[PDB]
């Protein structure tokens, strides 16, 4: 069964939007240690892994495990209708027909029933990668979103190099080219607008900025970003849920 | 004729704003006691009824009855010119073929004057009635809109109940006064296009309660009381 | 060669806004006086005139005189992507292939470098009215959506804008003021002769636009002659914008 109650809407509401264009079905695996996605978009190249751990719920009860396939579509227009801070739970039975989200407002008398019918996905997505990187990027998610928006007016593609000293992220197409180089520095006030480089060996590798674009939607659930590179493996571009969990996307670069 | 001066341009602005999505054109019959609205939909679904009493008004002289049939979308170019706290003048001469809008601004040296012309337009007890915010009535058409083209509404004395439903899942509003109010003879189940009610819905910019009365099988009324001295009022039949 | 840094990319960022719907394409020509446009509309029309003076920069070097064929919309994408606050620098060689755009944010160690490629590309007045930028853009705006041209009739005592429509008609009056507390938010008005002239509202609706580089908009016209629409630039150079009437 299920039961979880957040004390706040804007969690799931961020989750929902962030993935729901380059994914439009998915499995909500429940257990007691939380809620997982493990999707791929319809490419097959990019990777989406979401965690939203028993922590960032207020209630949470999941006894026996149970498996909800969710048409994203339909469940966002559920989800929009909810105030960021209205108390939200999501309600389903073992062996679900369907899905329950219950939304309260916190200083008025109006409670919303929503109820989602569940598709079958009818092949389990199973992943399982704890992995070794050449580099590590710390950096925050709005310089990054706003890089890849930048970057994708002048060409498909965005070259990332990474040093000791530096990472550069490049962009030419036939109008002309882009470069934006960032180096180590901290943010005194606020750590989390910081960039940081860990590196064993010096990296360089292109993606596609379609799908560098798509990932950049995850920008509302962390200011920073983590970004794992490796040389000829899919790199990580990490949203850490402060409240407790994550969401991921694994992209492989050009070859 | 008609001279009517408003202390504040905000009211015809919301005014027009409401309804002109709803109506494309309507008459204004002006009167000793102000400025009326009847008007219904091309579906002949919906009836829009509009008062804006003389006292909504600093001064306004209308010596004899005259109507002025208006397009409200080239007015609505006139009037969305103007600042809410403008001057603002409306004027009409008997037997008219245009309306002037004089604009007269607070805190600067400038008034505007524009002339549209006229075109020729051709002119109690219910079982239940609920009080809630207007924008919270706005929000939930506009939410449930989104599942379904129709919002069954269901009222007894403990609660107020909205729903929509449709193949991206079902949805209901629950409102109780244990927020809204409640009074009623019978219960209440009828089913109304949302199509409609989102356009009712524009006009929660006159005022923060909205008024619903339901019967039966009776257009349902929906009062957005101007507390100038005026309303907007909306009728809208239930579905079977 | 060509290397003008500015304090902040402000300035830039609304000049290229402010000319990219009248103007495709223009020659960017500097000089020690600093950079200059001249560039006229696709229905020969409207000409722009900018200046960015020297005065404009914290640095500025052009020890030879450069002309930069650039097309404006290529490089809005590029100014856009800068903060207000960042420094910015544009460079150029000698016989340029391409133009440089250097932003530095403050507070942080980025730096983004740009470069877009070149093309090739080839008065007595008898009234003056001043007033804010603002109220002229609104009232262009609002009678914009009664008729297609908009009359302008100056008096010594009076400015009126009219423009009358299918539908109908409307007047905006103007009377001249001195704003104590604020100079710049008055309304002045100094003719020789009263002035009767009709303009097109779709190039007026072009020209408001550049009511983010100044609070102020002058206005000067003369029968029969291009009236001259001006925005002064307070950090040193101007836009103007000259058009017949009908």
């Amino acid at each position: 069964m299920l039961e979880g109650k957040f004390e706040e809407a804007a969690l799931l509401k961020k989750v929902v939007e962030a993935i729901k264009d380059c994914v439009k079905k998915c499995n909500f695996n429940c257990s007691e240690h939380g809620i997982t996605v493990q999707a791929v978009d319809d490419s097959r190249v990019l990777l989406v892994s979401l965690l939203i751990g028993q922590t960032s719920f207020s209630e949470y009860r999941c006894d026996r495990d149970v498996t909800l396939g969710i048409d994203l579509e339909s469940f966002s227009k559920i989800i929009k209708s909810a105030n960021n801070e209205d108390f939200l739970t999501l309600l389903a039975e073992d062996s679900p027909d369907q899905i329950m989200a219950i939304l309260e407002e916190k200083q008025k008398e109006k409670i919303s029933e929503y109820s989602l019918k569940l598709m079958d996905i009818d092949s389990e997505f199973l992943q399982i990668d704890d992995m070794e990187y050449d580099a590590v990027v710390n950096m925050p998610s709005s310089d990054f979103a706003k890089l890849v928006r930048d970057l994708k007016n002048l060409s498909e593609s965005l070259r990332v190099v990474v040093t000791k000293d530096s990472v550069k992220f490049t962009s030419e197409g036939d109008s002309g080219s882009g470069s934006v180089i960032l180096k180590p520095y901290t943010n005194l006030k606020n750590e989390r607008e910081s960039v940081t480089i860990s590196l064993d060996d010096p990296v360089d590798l292109t993606f596609g900025l379609k799908y560098l674009n798509d990932i950049v939607k995850a920008a509302t659930l962390s200011d920073v970003i983590t970004i794992k590179l490796a040389d000829k493996t899919p790199a990580l571009f990490e949203f850490k849920m402060q409240s407790g969990g994550y969401l991921r996307f694994y992209l492989a670069p050009k070859f």
